[PDB]
Order: C-alpha cells, then sequence, then structure tokens
C-alpha cells in the first residue's frame, strides 16, 4: 500500500477555481499542523484525492499515547497507559483509528477539523482507508474451509476492519453456532411429527430465550475482552449538532426538549404503520381476488405492484425518518445511528412480517366470511409463503447481496489505479447486515411451527452468509474505518421484541391449526376466542417467567474477561495507593488492662 | 453515654465455669489485640456484658483511614482517601460501623473474630450499640410537626442508624409524597363518579408506573449521594458459609451447584401456595356457608380459625424457608437476607391478597353456581373487605405495631440500668417495615377501583407510620448498627411485580363490574370470557408499553449526584496521571512540504 493510511477525496467539480484552491490550501494547512504527511495525486476526471500518513514515528507515538490516555481517563481501558516511547500501535485498527481521529475530531481537542461534506468544505466526499488485500485474501481462503471460526479469527476481524465489524462477525458466528439445536430439533420434528407441533413450539421459544440471554452475556464478555466496554463515554461528536448554550465548551442541549421532539416518533410510527398496512393489505386482497375468485398472464400484477411500490414508499419513509432525525439534535454519531435504526425497524417489521400475518391470521381463519363481500381456501398458502420467505427469498437476497454488485463492477501506475477503482465502491454499513440477521431471527421466532425446516435452511444460509459478508467487505466495498462499539446496538432489544411477539404468534398458530394444516378452513365458527386468548395469555406469561429465570441464572455467572476487568480496576487503585499517598473518664479508670477485666469477670462469674 | 460505643452481651448461664472463663479470656484477648478498650460490668442475673470503645484517638484514626481505603479500592467512594492524621470520623455512623467491623470481621483481614452466637463462642447473644437519646428525642419532637421531611432530616437519619434505615425512611417519604396525586384523584373520583371507574383505573396504573420508575431513579441518585453505590463489593461475609475449596483464601463455592440448590425454590413455592390456598379457601367457604346459608355466636368460628391457624402455618413455612436458605450457602449476609426475603414474599403475597381475590373473583362471579353443591349474593362483600383491609386492618396493624410493645415494656448507677433495660428490647429489622409498605402498595395497586378512598387512607396512615416507625426505632428497640446499602433490596422488583399484577386484576375488576357494584350477581352467564380476556390482554400490553416509555424517558435524565460521581472518577484518574507517570518511500519524495502539494493541486485543477 506504500504506507498510505487514508485517502481524502477532495472535489473541485461544482466549486469554482479560486474558492476550490482556497479550500484546498486550508485543507492542507490543518493536515500539516496536526502531524500528517500529505501527498496529493490526480483522482478521477473531476476529483483530486490526498493521501495521508503519519509524518514521523515519534509524532505517531505521541499521538497514539494521547489516544490511550483519553480512553483510560474516560473509563474504557481500566489499566495504566504505556509510556509514549514504548507505545507502538497494536494493530492496523489502532493506527487507522488514531489517524481518523486526528483527521476528523475538531480543533478544540487537538485534531484537525475535517468533517466530510457537511459544514465548511462540502467537497470532501469520503475519507476511506485502503484495503490490506494479501491479508484479506489469505483470511478468505483460510476460513472458506473451516466449519467454525476461532477466537483468533475473530481477533483478526477485529484487528482489520475494527470492532464494529468484529462484533457483527462474532454475532453471526454465535448465531450460526446456536442454530444447531433448533436445526436438529426441527429436522427431528419435521421427520417424525407434522407441522404445528407443541413440543417444537416450546423448544423453539426456549431456544430463543437461551440464545438472547447468552448473547447478552457474550456481548458483555467480548466488550470486556476487546477493551471497549464503556466506549459510550468516548463516542465521536458530530458537526450537525446545533447547541443551545455554552458552559465550560461542550455546547449543551436540554434533554427534555429532545424528549419533546422524540415524541414525534409515535405519529411517524402510526403514519408508517397505517400507510404500509394499507398498501400491503390492498395488494394481498387484490392477489387473493384475482388468483382465487375470477389468468396465467394476469396473476402477475400484484407481485410487480409490490416490487415497484414498496421500495418507493420505504424510501419516502426513510426520507421522513431522516428529516425527523435531524430535527432531534443527537450530539454524537452513535445516538443518531441508533435513533435512525430504531425508526427504520418499524418499517422493516411491517414490510417483513405483514404478508405472513395476513395470510396466517386474516386469510386462513376468515376468508370466506369476507370473499362474498368482494370459499374452500387453499390450505397450503401459509406453508408456501413460509417456504418462499425462508428459502427462495433468502436465495434471491444472497443473489442481490453479492452476485449483482460483482457483475455491476510509472512505479505508482498500478497503485494509482487500484486506489482509483477502490474509490468507486460502496460505503459499507454493518446495520444492513445486522438487519438481515435480525429479520431472519424474526422469521424463525414467529413462523417456525409452520414448516419446521426453517432453522435448517437458516443454518445453511448463515454458514454461507458469514463468508459472503466477509467477501463483500474485502472485495465489493471500501474498507470501513475501525469504528469501536460495545454491543451490536439496538438490535439486542429488537431481537428480544422479535422473540417476544414470536411467543404470541406461534402459540396462536398452534392453537388454531391443531386440526390439520388447513387449520380453520375458511369461515371461522369453530375457533373459540375464549380458548384462543387463554393460550396466548398463558404462553406469554410462561415465556416471561422462563425468560426471567434464564436471565437471573446467567447474571450470576461472571465471565472471565469481566472478572478480569473488575480486578484490574482494583489493581490500578492499589498501585496508585503505593506509588503515591505515602465523671465520664472515671468510668474507664477501674480496669486498665485486659487481665484485670478478666479478673472482674471471674470474680463476677464465681 | 460515657463514650461507650458497643455492648457485647457475654453469657455464662448454660456454659460451665472453666469453659466460660476460657471463652471470656479468649474474647478479651482479641479485643485488646485489635485496638479496643474493654470494661466489663455486671449484666443480668445470668449474663455479663463488656463495653467496647476505641482505645486511642490515633488507633481510631488509623482504623478509620483503613476503612476508607478499602471501599475506595473496591469502587464505592470514587475519590481519594483523606490522610490518616486528618481523617476524623464524619458522624456516629462511620465510627460505629468501623468499630463493628473491628469487632466482627474475621482475623484474616485484621479485625477480631467475634461472630455472635454462631461458630466458636455460642454465648455472645448480641452486639448492640447504645441510643443517642437526646438527639433522638430532639428529632422526634422536631419533625412530629412538619408536613414533609427535608434532605437534612434524611441525612440525620443517615448519620444516626446508618444507611439501611435511611433508605427506608427516604422511601417512605417519597411514597407518602407521591400518594398525593392518587389521593386527590381518588377523592375526586369517589365524590364525582362511582366505584369501578375507568379513568381512575388508568390514572392509578400510570401513577404506579411513574412512582416505580422515579424511585429507581431516586435510589440511584441517593446511593450516589451517600457514597454507597457499589456497596455490593464490600458486603460482610458470614461464618455460616461452608466453602468447597481454597484458592488464593476466600473459600470459593461453585455457583452452578448453588443454582441447582436454588431450584428447590419451585417445590417450596408450590407447597406454600397449595397449603396456604387450601387453608384460606377452606376458611372462606366455611365462612360463606355458615354466614349466608344456614348464628351471631356462630359467625365467629372462621375468624378465630385464621387468627389461630395462619400464623402457625406461616411460622412452619418460615422454618422450612430458613432450613432451605441454610442449604444454599450464600457467602455474604446480604445475599442470605435477600434470599430469605424473596422466599417469604410468596407467603406474604398469598396470605395478604387471597381473601380479596376469592371474594372478588371466585365469590362475586360464581357463588350460586357453587352454593347448591354445598343465591342472591351480598353485593357489598367486596367493598366491605377492601374497606376492612385498607382501614381497620391498618388501624389494628398500627396498634399491634407500636402500642402493644410499649405496654409490654454510684455515678454509673443510672447508666448501668439504662443499658440493662435497653438490653431487653427487640432487635430491629427494617425488612418488616419495608414488607408493610410493599403489601400496602400491593393493596393500592390491585384493589383500588373498589372504593377509591384507598389512597386517601394510605396517605394518612403513611404520614402517621413514618413518625411511628421512628418512634419504634428510637424507643422500643435497640439501636441498629449502621448497615450500609444501595437499594431497598428485592422490594423494588417486588413493587414492580405487585403493580404488574395490579394491571391485570384492576382491569378484570372494571370489566366485570361495569354493570353496577353487584357486578356479575351470583351465577355468571352474562360475563363474556371472550371480552374478559381481551381487556386483560390489551391492558397488560398497554401497561408494558407505557412502562417501557417511562423507563426510557427517565433513563435519559442523569441525576446530579450520578453526574457528579461519574466526573470525580475522571478527576481521580486525571490526578493520578499528573502526580505520577511523568520504491515505497520514493512515492513520498515528490512533494516535501504542504506548499508544493498545494502547487500540484493548483496545477492539476487548472
Ligand atoms: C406484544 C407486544 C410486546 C410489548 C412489550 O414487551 O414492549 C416492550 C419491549 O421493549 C422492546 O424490546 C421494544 C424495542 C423496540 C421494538 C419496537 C418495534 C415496534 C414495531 C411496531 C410495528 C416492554 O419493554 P420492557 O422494558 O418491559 O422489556
Ligand atoms: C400453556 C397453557 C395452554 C392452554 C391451552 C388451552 C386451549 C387448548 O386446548 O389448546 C390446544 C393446544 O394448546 C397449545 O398448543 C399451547 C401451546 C403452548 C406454546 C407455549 C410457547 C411458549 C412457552 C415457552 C416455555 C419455554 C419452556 C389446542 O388444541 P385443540 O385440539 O384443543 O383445538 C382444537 C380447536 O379448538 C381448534 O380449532
Ligand atoms: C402476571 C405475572 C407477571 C409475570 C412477570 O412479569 O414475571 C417477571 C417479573 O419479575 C419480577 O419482578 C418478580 C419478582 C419476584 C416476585 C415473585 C412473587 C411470586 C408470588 C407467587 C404467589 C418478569 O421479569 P422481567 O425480567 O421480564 O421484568
Ligand atoms: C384497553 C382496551 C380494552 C377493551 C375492552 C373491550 C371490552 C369492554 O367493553 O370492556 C368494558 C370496559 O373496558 C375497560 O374497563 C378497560 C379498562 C382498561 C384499564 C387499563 C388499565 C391499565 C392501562 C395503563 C395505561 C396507563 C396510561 C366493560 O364494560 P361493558 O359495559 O362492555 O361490560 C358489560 C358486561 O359485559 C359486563 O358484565
Ligand atoms: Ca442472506
Ligand atoms: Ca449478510
Ligand atoms: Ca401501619
Ligand atoms: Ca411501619
Amino acid at each position: 500500500n506504500h504506507h498510505v493510511d487514508y485517502v481524502i477525496r477532495f472535489n473541485y467539480g461544482d466549486i469554482d477555481t479560486p474558492e476550490a484552491i482556497k479550500k484546498f490550501e486550508v485543507l492542507l494547512l490543518e493536515l500539516s499542523e496536526v502531524g500528517l504527511q500529505t501527498e496529493v495525486r490526480q483522482g478521477d476526471e473531476n476529483s483530486l484525492f490526498v493521501f495521508v500518513r503519519a509524518a514521523s514515528k515519534k509524532k505517531l507515538k505521541r499521538a497514539v499515547y494521547q489516544s490511550r490516555v483519553r480512553d483510560w481517563l474516560y473509563g474504557v481501558r481500566n489499566t495504566e497507559p504505556e509510556p509514549a516511547s514504548s507505545a507502538k500501535p497494536q494493530s492496523e485498527a489502532e493506527r487507522l483509528l488514531v489517524i481518523y481521529h486526528l483527521i476528523t475530531v475538531p480543533k478544540a481537542e487537538g485534531g484537525a477539523g475535517i468533517t466530510p461534506r457537511h459544514g465548511e468544505w462540502k467537497n470532501v466526499d469520503a475519507i476511506f482507508p485502503l484495503h490490506d488485500e494479501e491479508t484479506n485474501r489469505q483470511c478468505m481462503r483460510e476460513w472458506s474451509k473451516k466449519t467454525f471460526l476461532s477466537t483468533e479469527d475473530l481477533d483478526r476481524i477485529r484487528n482489520t476492519f475494527g470492532e464494529h465489524v468484529g462484533f457483527y462477525f462474532a454475532f453471526l458466528q454465535s448465531y450460526f453456532r446456536f442454530l444447531m439445536f433448533p436445526a436438529a430439533f426441527g429436522f427431528s420434528c419435521w421427520l417424525l411429527l407434522g407441522s404445528f407441533s407443541i413440543i417444537y413450539t416450546v423448544v423453539n421459544c426456549l431456544w430463543c430465550i437461551v440464545f438472547i440471554e447468552y448473547w447478552k452475556r457474550q456481548e458483555e464478555d467480548l466488550s470486556c475482552r476487546w477493551q471497549t466496554k464503556g466506549v459510550s463515554a468516548v463516542h465521536e461528536k458530530r458537526a450537525e449538532f446545533k447547541p443551545e448554550k455554552e458552559i465550560r465548551v461542550r455546547g449543551v442541549f436540554p434533554a427534555t426538549k429532545r424528549m419533546y421532539r422524540q415524541l414525534l416518533q409515535v405519529p411517524f410510527a402510526l403514519l408508517a404503520a397505517v400507510a404500509l398496512g394499507a398498501i400491503i393489505a390492498t395488494c394481498f386482497a387484490i392477489e387473493i381476488f384475482i388468483s382465487e375468485v375470477y389468468k396465467g398472464y394476469l396473476v402477475f400484477i400484484p407481485t410487480i405492484l409490490v416490487s415497484a411500490l414498496i421500495p418507493t414508499m420505504s424510501a419516502v419513509l426513510l426520507t421522513v425518518a431522516t428529516k425527523l432525525n435531524d430535527y432531534e439534535n443527537y450530539e454524537t454519531q452513535d445516538a443518531y445511528k441508533v435513533a435512525l435504526t430504531q425508526k427504520i425497524f418499524v418499517v422493516n417489521f411491517i414490510t417483513s412480517y405483514l404478508p405472513i400475518i395476513l395470510t396466517a391470521f386474516v386469510y386462513v381463519p376468515f376468508a370466506s366470511r369476507i370473499v362474498p363481500y368482494l370459499f374452500s381456501i387453499n390450505p397450503d398458502r401459509l406453508r408456501k409463503q413460509v417456504i418462499y420467505f425462508t428459502v427462495t427469498a433468502q436465495i434471491v437476497g444472497f443473489a442481490l447481496e453479492t452476485i449483482v454488485p460483482f457483475v455491476k463492477q510509472e512505479d505508482e501506475a498500478r497503485f494509482l489505479t487500484r486506489v482509483r477503482n477502490e474509490a468507486e465502491l460502496e460505503d459499507y454499513d454493518v446495520t444492513d447486515d445486522l438487519r438481515e440477521m435480525c429479520i431472519q431471527f424474526g422469521y424463525l421466532a414467529l413462523f417456525s411451527p409452520v414448516w419446521p425446516l426453517v432453522p435448517v435452511s437458516f443454518l445453511i444460509n448463515n454458514w454461507v452468509e458469514l463468508r459472503s459478508d466477509f467477501f463483500k467487505i474485502c472485495v465489493e466495498c471500501k474498507r470501513p474505518w475501525p469504528q469501536r462499539a460495545d454491543t451490536i446496538g439496538p438490535w439486542l432489544d429488537s431481537l428480544g421484541f422479535l422473540s417476544w411477539v414470536g411467543s404470541i404468534t406461534s402459540s396462536a398458530l398452534v392453537y388454531m391449526f391443531s386440526n390439520g394444516h388447513e387449520g380453520p378452513n375458511g369461515e371461522p365458527t369453530t375457533i373459540r376466542c375464549w380458548a384462543l386468548l387463554l393460550t396466548i395469555f398463558f404462553s406469554e406469561h410462561l415465556y416471561l417467567i422462563v425468560r426471567y429465570a434464564v436471565r437471573s441464572a446467567l447474571a450470576k455467572l461472571e465471565p472471565p474477561n469481566t472478572r478480569r476487568e473488575r480486578i484490574e480496576r482494583f489493581m490500578m487503585r492499589k498501585r496508585y495507593l503505593d506509588t503515591v499517598l505515602s465523671p465520664t473518664e472515671r468510668f474507664w479508670m477501674r480496669q486498665r488492662g485486659w487481665k484485670e477485666s478478666a479478673e472482674v469477670g471471674l470474680s463476677l462469674i464465681t
């Protein structure tokens, strides 16, 4: 890579020439005044990117010791900072993270001011590091053959690509690994019993409880292991944040006003729910009427209708959620990303689980009681849609995930072109992959009693998807900068909610389908709503009781890295304490020493 | 008090004379070898108590600096220990707590070995401090007149009687204070509307949610204020603990074996539930048949039956719970007390809320459908039992709390008799008073839609009960030793569970009684169990949604003491850091300084 850390794509297309060269000179002054060596090279037809390297080894050592000092002070490291003359960077992640903080974190603390495209420049499109292609191809061809990734492999996806990708890859490993028990139980139940089986439903809800509690425990242990536990204290501030007052330099904003702006989440959620429910239910009723009332060239209208109407409405809701998320201030980038993710999860929940719920609950149980207003319903509609969403939708999702973007794409002559064709790749966001895994866990927690080969299909697809996501990161994207994290984000409570409703939906399914597969064949006159709500009541409360039992069991087992990170915070204070910090009386005149008190005791006992 | 800190009642009644004097000499040796001045005086007819004072001011200063060092090291204090020559004890609580640690915490760390009555002595009945009667009477007559206790008053009940009593008194103050909104709303609803009113039920569930979340916030703030946040790390070990192995000196026990012994909680809970349910339901059916089927001298059998059969069964269940709580090891005293409290809360729940539930749910809705097997039921049975349990049971509880134990009870001549008549008082346990307040909150959260003057009665009784509990502590008991805590214990999650079921029970009540007070008059043929379970379903899920909203709102508002205790843990580390700890290169040979890079930039832009 010729020691090049970062590439800063300065643009000059839409900006006139003297303003562009003034912006360029002010960009290159703050890079030399922060300790970074710059080398400008010709970019695209209308761009000009500047390479960035730490200027000297002593400047890099002084800049990486003052980045270990800061997160030791803010309670992340819990052990003393190594001295600066012996403080070499541990890996590529620490070096690239220090260089990115020197580039982006503003001039109040000591870094440069470069915020990409937002506030003063509006020209620097991206600040991307370069790939380590030999190590990437070695890791790809090394663990394209192993059945399970080791902790050394997870530490290599920590040392490259940072910790925010390493937490996702450890989550995917600990999710493919824990899929083996419901995979074996689902194969056993689909071979032995039929679908809608009670022991498979209880086993599946117990497995979701156990997996969620074990991954909360493993997240705490892994954030203690990777020295990134309290990384919320050193989160990167943002320049879009507009403060009210200034109390000494941080620019505070009253959090109650942000709560009152956060209460717009409920009308946005109601609008998104009503609009997406109207579109999906209208498409579903159109498909039902056209396909089973009134043809082979006329069955294809509602599928093209959702394929050309759902992503447009979802992009409109994404725009409205972004415009509302800029209204609330959110001084850090992590709070903004978590708020945007919690906003789009409602759209993702409705878009992902509304067809299976109308077909499973509104379609199978009523249908005839409706169709005359517009029956001998198709009994395999629910099984066919679960089979579709689990197998064929995952096949086409893997297709449009990694095959379609691959088909879509002197001495420095090869390097200046490999950076140029790495400049056009896609910026990698790990929330999309966490979204895919969480929607998949939602399918497995909600509609697994229909067709219990769903965990088997998810096991095979997860083993393919781990390697495919690593191939996408190393090949089809720019390198993500080493972002740190402690959890996977709001996806933890998303997974808890997903399983939470799964405990209601699967129990309602195994109640109302315990008469066959056709379940409540059309018109519902048999289903007894006094027996449909009692099983939901008792199953949800047994779910909550067993979940409380498992969380109270797993809380009392301290993991080794947490038990080693609450001991070093005693050892550091013990080392601090050794390095520095160096009438009435006539009642007590009778018995002086402890021998005469024993004499009065023996004299009073005898 | 003539500077006397503690009184250690050595017994010699059942022990023969040479063994008693050997135990006495070994008791008095370890007191002089730990730094405490002893003065033995004649006790009761068959006891002999030894007074204990710190021997010298320098020894007390060295013993109180090494007790600030320890909880600074274990992460409780978060600020540097003051030097020992200027480390005077802050109040009576710190001095008496240091003297109690020197008396009781065993010889591995530096204290003496005196465990009361357990392991080697089996004679020292109690180690009680002496009352500060002038300050106690001054505080009693000072805040027997004020409407609300100030934070200085709460800090005085912290400085005397420690922090475990101060947390309860702050809880009772913050519970009497937050009773004013449901008191005013219940008076407004009982004057304007009738009983079983929907807006009063929604307001009451919202008030329970808000009060529980605010008291969790205030508990965190108060444990940060009183410098006792992480006091779980310095909990007092116990001598009943029997360890498996010894790894360097703590005596570890495998926690999975304690989990497997903790799984006996479910058969004990089933046994207690079935037995107490059988006794209470048999008494209730006997009372119903005798009082309303078949007399004035014959109505009094079932009341004497519970008054002579419920406390005997509860004492049997207390004995079984103690024998099971000694089976599980529980190395600390706080874990043992929390486990015993969580065991007796099931007995307290069933004994406290089973008559109102059978009368409200089993009696009002069926009754005739039952009585022929043994109707025009009495409509005011539920209102009369709620009125009884809220008003008259609280009056007789205040009576048997403080009036009956008061009627039941040379130069050193007055002092040796005031200690002698303080030796016979009752050892004060704050879990009984927290149990009374939590059972009262359970009544208010479960059965307030019946007769909505229940929060008004609870407001008056709580203002009386705060002063009466302080009178009981200062007058009718020995002084409790200054035990530290951070929460009130498991009563927090007890209160959450209490309100949790209240959201089901009150909604079922206001469904099935929205036809009058008689509700489902006898035989149930009107109540529609498809409408009884939908309101329970929707009300419980709206309860959980609003509770999640309130906890997510109150989590984002940092209290001032927590925001000052996460800043001093930056300041201490910042003070530590200042007191101590002092081919490839041909690509980077084109442009040396940032001026020539700007020259290449202008040459490439132009
Ligand atoms: Ca996929
Ligand atoms: Ca993926
Ligand atoms: Ca009382
Ligand atoms: Ca009391």
